[PDB]
Formats: C-alpha cells, sequence, structure tokens
C-alpha cells in the first residue's frame, strides 16, 4: 500500500529535536518542552507526488546501550542529525551520534541530513561554512532550519525521505 518512511531526529540536549518534529507534524512552535519526553510523531504528507506516510521517532531521555535500545535504533531508515547554530558543543557531538548510527546499521551508507537549528537567532557561534565542511566529509546535505519560523524545516525532513528513496535504488 502507503509507504511509510521511518526517520529517527537525534541530536544535543535544547537543539530543538522536539521543536523540528512537533512544527512538522502538529503545525505550531513549542517555547520549552520536557527533555525527557520521547514519542513517535506521524503524518501522511505529499512528498514530490508520492502520498507517503512519515513515522518520526523525537529522541529523548538519557544515553544508553541496551540490545534493545541499538534494536529500535536500527530500525529507523534515516536520521536527522541536528544541532544548534548558537551552541558550538551539539555541533562538536555530531561525530558522536554519526558513529553510533554507523555502529547499529553497520554502514557507512546510512540515509542522513546534517541540520543546524535555531537559524532565525543572530549571535550564532557554528560558522555556516564549518558545517557545509563537516556535511561534505560525511557526503551527507547540510540544511539550516527554524523550528520557530519554520523555515527550512519542511525541506529538511523531506530531503532525508528523497535520501532514503535513492538508498533504496
Ligand atoms: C536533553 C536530553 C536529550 O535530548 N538527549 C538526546 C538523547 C536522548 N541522548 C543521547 N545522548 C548521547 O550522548 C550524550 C553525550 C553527552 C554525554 C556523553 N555523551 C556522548 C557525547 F559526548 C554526547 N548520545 C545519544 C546517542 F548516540 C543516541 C543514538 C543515536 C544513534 C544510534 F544508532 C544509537 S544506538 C543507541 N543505543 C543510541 C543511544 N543512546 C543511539 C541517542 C538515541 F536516542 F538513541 F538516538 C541518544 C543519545 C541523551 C540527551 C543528550
Ligand atoms: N529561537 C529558536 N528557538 C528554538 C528553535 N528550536 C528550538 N528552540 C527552543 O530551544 C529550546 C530547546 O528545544 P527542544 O525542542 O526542547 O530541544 P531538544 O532537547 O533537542 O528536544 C526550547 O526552548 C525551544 O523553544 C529555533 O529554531 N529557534
Ligand atoms: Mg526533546
Amino acid at each position: 500500500g502507503m509507504t511509510e518512511y521511518k526517520l529517527v531526529v537525534v541530536g544535543a540536549c535544547g537543539v530543538g529535536k522536539s521543536a523540528l518534529t512537533i512544527q512538522l507534524i502538529q503545525n505550531h512552535f513549542v517555547d520549552e518542552y520536557d527533555p525527557t519526553i520521547e514519542d513517535s510523531y506521524r503524518k501522511q504528507v505529499v512528498i514530490d507526488g508520492e502520498t507517503c506516510l512519515l513515522d518520526i521517532l523525537d529522541t529523548a531521555g538519557q544515553e544508553e546501550y541496551s540490545a534493545m535500545r541499538d534494536q529500535y535504533m536500527r530500525t529507523g531508515e534515516g536520521f536527522l542529525c541536528v544541532f544548534a547554530i548558537n551552541n558550538t558543543k551539539s555541533f562538536e557531538d555530531i561525530h558522536h551520534y554519526r558513529e553510533q548510527i554507523k555502529r547499529v546499521k553497520d554502514s557507512e551508507d546510512v540515509p542522513m541530513v546534517l541540520v543546524g537549528n535555531k537559524s532565525d537567532l543572530p549571535s550564532r557561534t557554528v560558522d555556516t561554512k564549518q558545517a557545509q565542511d563537516l556535511a561534505r566529509s560525511y557526503g551527507i546535505p547540510f540544511i539550516e532550519t527554524s523550528a520557530k519560523t519554520r523555515q527550512g524545516v519542511d525541506d529538511a525532513f523531506y530531503t532525508l525521505v528523497r535520501e532514503i528513496r535513492k538508498h533504496k535504488e
């Protein structure tokens, strides 16, 4: 029947994982959202003329490496790797998130998009060119977003869907 895309949103505390997912799926911006609340979000969408189902895990809570957690992340088809453009530590953590994706999927060829969120803010601390260079070194797209204004948000998620489609060929 209808194709379902299983996406996983990862990244450090406070980068906007929840805000991005709730904006895309529930059409509003949360000014704050408890960092322990983890949910799968679902919506039917049309992407490049294809009607499909998005099933998006907004990861939260604690870092942990039980076999069950590994296996749950293994079911993800594509990963949105989010940092905030005013949080250098969140950008420095991206390497770690990519390595865990590669470990559980046992592949360097996993659909992934690098997302620099909070683009609406002044006084960024992560240079866009440094982020582009990191994405270039991984061979993945890089997209700047604002969960607050929704600039780039749908583009970022739809780009990940397009990468999953491509990987299926
Ligand atoms: C504020 C709470 C929050 O939103 N968090 C995001 C997720 C839930 N957390 C998380 N944290 C880390 O690393 C945190 C940190 C800082 C302390 C030391 N440690 C290492 C680095 F320094 C950064 N890492 C996470 C993950 F790697 C993953 C994850 C991603 C892909 C993957 F295939 C697997 S398999 C598996 N098990 C895990 C785990 N854990 C991953 C995840 C995810 F939810 F599973 F996707 C979360 C990670 C806690 C805080 C930051
Ligand atoms: N200005 C601005 N604030 C944001 C944006 N995305 C998230 N936030 C805020 O940043 C804080 C952390 O966001 P949250 O989604 O909880 O981050 P998470 O821990 O990664 O899930 C919250 O106060 C959000 O309202 C954004 O794009 N712009
Ligand atoms: Mg959250």
